[PDB]
Formats: C-alpha cells, structure tokens, sequence
C-alpha cells in the first residue's frame, strides 16, 4: 500500500526537501522534535526495516551516508542522533522505511 | 591492534568479555552491559571507525550489514513487537565510545522523542 512518503518521493504534495539522488531523498519533518529533524528515505518501498533483504545492505547504509552528509551541510557539527524505528514498540509512524537525523540540541539517554 | 582499543576494540579481539549474539567477519553483535530496554544490545563493525561522521563512502555496505544485521538478531530474540535502532553521533548525540555502533532496543514501548 501507498504511504504519504510515496506521495512525497512522486512530489505530489509538499515538503521541504534537503537532497535527492536516484535512490533516496531526504527531507525535513513535518513534526520536527529537535532544532533540527529531518528524514532520509529510500525511493524504493520498503515497509519496515525487519523486512528489508540482504541485497539491500548498500541502499540503507546509503541512507546513513546521505543522512551524515545532510547533517554536516546544515551545520550539526556537535552531533546528532540517527533513529529507525519498527512496529508498535519501535514507535513507527509511516510504514515506508525512514531514517530520522535529529540535531540542534542535546539529545538524552534514554532514546525513549 | 585489529579493532582499536577502546572497549568495543578489546571486546572483538575478546580481550574483555562480551556477551555476544552474532558475529561474522564484518561485525558483531552484543548485549549492552547498562540496558535502557528489556532487551538492548549493540551491533558494532570489526573495523574501527570512529564515529558516523567520518565514515568513508565505501562504508556504505558495512553500514548496511550493521542494520541488517540488527533486525535479524532482534527477531531471533523474539522481538515481535518491534525496536528501535539509534546511532549516536558526537557530544549532542550522547555519544560515549568512539566506535561506530548501533543500538537495538525493544521489548517494552518506545516513547517519542527519542531522548
Ligand atoms: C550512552 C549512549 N551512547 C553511546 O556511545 O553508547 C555506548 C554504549 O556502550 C555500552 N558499553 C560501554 N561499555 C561497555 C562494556 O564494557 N560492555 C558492554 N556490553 N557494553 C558497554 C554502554 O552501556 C552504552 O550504551
Ligand atoms: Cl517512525
């Protein structure tokens, strides 16, 4: 099923997008929980991380390597916390596989 | 020395005991000694690498494996519910050791924000 991250990859609604290549995009959340919040997404649709395959070991540490990048152009250059979440206890909130960057502030132990 | 010498350096050459979940060639899984969830272990690279930020861009598929890794050894602990993975990066991430690592943790409801 479609997701409101699909609407966002086909850009047929806004966001506020910080970076694109041919296989992911990143951009900032609508509900920022941090100075700075954004989002990394991989274009091909993946639910959840606990289904993501083998062969997709590049794409999402591809998601890791956009996210640290995004985070050093938008000035983090005191640290910032990378988060996936998955299913119910994880606290997951769209159903297409997401990295959050969050930055701008002390981040706190525990992670939730 | 292979791995480095802080901890999670000492702890792949297992000069410092672990208790370890999974481990390949590439890296290594194991439970946190000060868990912040039920369940709450890390999946660390047997390479040093310090911190997220300085990761190269071949590292891409070590990272990959690191996450992929992590979901599978949560679901061969019965994580059925779900988890979340966190990597923390510098001062105002609550990073504590320079080795890049990711955090799993699950077994109870995860709150938002995350810290
Ligand atoms: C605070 C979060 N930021 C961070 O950098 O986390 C690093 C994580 O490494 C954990 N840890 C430290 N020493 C040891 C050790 O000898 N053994 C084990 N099994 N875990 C350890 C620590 O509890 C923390 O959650
Ligand atoms: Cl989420």
């Amino acid at each position: 099923g479609d997701t409101i991250f699909g609407k966002i990859i086909r850009k047929e609604i806004p966001a506020k997008i910080i970076f694109e290549d041919d296989r992911c995009l990143a951009f900032h959340d609508i509900s920022p929980q941090a100075p700075t919040h954004f989002l990394v997404i991989p274009k091909k649709h993946i639910s959840q991380i606990s289904v993501a395959e083998d062969d997709d070991e590049s794409l999402l540490g591809h998601l890791m390597i956009v996210g640290k990048k995004c985070a050093a152009d938008l000035g983090l250059n005191k640290g910032y916390r990378m988060v996936v979440n998955e299913g119910s206890d994880g606290g997951q909130s769209v159903y297409h596989v997401h990295l959050h960057v969050l930055g701008g502030r002390q981040m706190h132990w525990p992670p939730g």
